[PDB]
């Protein structure tokens, strides 16, 4: 709405979690606005922006091809996206199947597992009122044991559901790519070689790289 | 495979999120067999279990009725129970609908937003090596904005969605009941009246507070 495109996507331009939801719609060959919410501003809990999503976190999905259908959770949008829109299914397991559960399962790994952990490493080290080397050192610790619960398994395939690039890997890309810089003497191919090839494979797709170029310009500018 | 039961759910019984998954597999009919996983003895760790979750935390699920299909995380196990198997959508919404999508919203909500910041509450209160107020507080602060959020709904509508009480409400409930219990001073009825309802209903269900009892049996003297 006061566009022509089909998703708006409400995104922060720094987080990791709506640029998940454009690789996917990029993907998909799915037209969408970026709607940017600044949480600098604290735009995220704005009583309009909290209409759309009452937790009051980035992001937001309107699917304005269906009944300007309202989605948060960022996993929970790239679901809906892929299981709607994804019918030839190229990055997408088919709903109904047991593969569709072992995507799910990666997909909660991502939310559940890698997000917040994450985003406590990234709290800590640049937000936090106190600086703490005890909480910054836990979770740079939890952040290179992900990584060494997804080497254990790439090492071994090509990918992480059905033998294909699905929503499943994708998610992990933009956290991924993020963490790295608050990591000390982190060299990320010869710490987890498989981890990091599977990584930068999926980052050199233009449907990949042409958002995360464009979360670089959009940051390159307050 | 050494029972009878369709499921083997591996579960430490400390945790919050094997028994969302038992509680599931009651409300729906389903025979399990709990087998528990002592995160105190780094079970969770060995390379017997870490065949079953490569990422080495509780809980995993066995269904012996489809082919001893292995899965893990606990909201995944979840929607693979309700959606194989809750075929009259007795507490589940169906398959391929919007609301099914609603209902995964807020499973994320629960796995990613409620889980993990209870989850660094009671870290900085009993586990970290050293004890730290400021992180104490942020993570006290983020509960109870959960249950402000919780709050913010169900003041205005019975269940999160759907019209009717589903796997969505029902992923909050030992993890609430954990941390209301763990925090002091804490009226949860006067302080959240609507997501407090909305918790002893559900923690009033036989098949809930089954399992329920089993834990507080397990964690007992
Ligand atoms: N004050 C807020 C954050 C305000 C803020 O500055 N937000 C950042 C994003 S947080 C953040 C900052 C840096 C990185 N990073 O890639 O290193 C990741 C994240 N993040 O979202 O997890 C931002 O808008 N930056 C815009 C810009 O750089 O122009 C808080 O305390 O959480
Ligand atoms: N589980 C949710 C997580 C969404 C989320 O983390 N949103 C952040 C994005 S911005 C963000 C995300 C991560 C980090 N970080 O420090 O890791 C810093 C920032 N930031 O903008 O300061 C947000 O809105 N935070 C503001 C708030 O909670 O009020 C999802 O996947 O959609
Ligand atoms: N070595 C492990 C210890 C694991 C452990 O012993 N489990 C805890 C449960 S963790 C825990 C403790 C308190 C609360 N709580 O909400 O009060 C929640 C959780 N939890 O598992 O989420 C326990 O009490 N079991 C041993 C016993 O009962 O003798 C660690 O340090 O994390
Ligand atoms: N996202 C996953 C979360 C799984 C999870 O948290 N597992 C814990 C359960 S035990 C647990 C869970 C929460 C808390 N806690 O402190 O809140 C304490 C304990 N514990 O046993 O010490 C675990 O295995 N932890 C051990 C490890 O990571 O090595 C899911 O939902 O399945
Ligand atoms: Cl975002
Ligand atoms: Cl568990």
């Amino acid at each position: 709405a006061s566009h022509d495109k089909q998703f708006s996507l409400f995104l922060h331009k720094a987080s990791a979690h709506g640029w998940k939801v454009a690789f996917v719609l990029e993907e998909l060959s799915l037209s969408y606005e970026i709607v940017l919410v600044d949480v600098a501003k604290n735009e995220q809990k704005s009583p309009e922006f909290m209409k759309l999503n009452p937790n009051g976190r980035t992001p937001a999905l309107i699917d304005h091809g269906n009944s300007d259908f309202v989605i948060w959770e960022s996993n929970a949008m790239v679901q809906y996206v892929a299981d709607k829109y994804d019918t030839e299914r190229k990055i997408s397991m088919a709903p109904g199947t047991d593969d569709f559960y072992i995507q799910l399962q990666w997909q909660y790994f991502q939310g559940t597992g890698q997000g917040p952990y994450f985003g406590q490493l990234v709290w800590f080290t640049l937000y936090h009122e106190e600086k703490i080397p005890s909480a910054v050192t836990r979770y740079k610790e939890e952040a290179l044991r992900v990584f060494s619960v997804l080497e254990r398994v790439l090492s071994n395939q090509e990918w992480l559901v059905g033998g294909k690039m699905t929503i499943a890997d994708i998610s992990f890309v933009s956290w991924n790519d993020m963490i790295v810089h608050f990591l000390d003497n982190f060299d990320f191919e010869k710490e987890f070689p498989a981890t990091a090839a599977w990584h930068y494979k999926m980052l050199k797709r233009p449907t990949i790289k042409r958002p995360w170029d464009e979360r670089r310009k959009l940051m390159s500018r307050q």
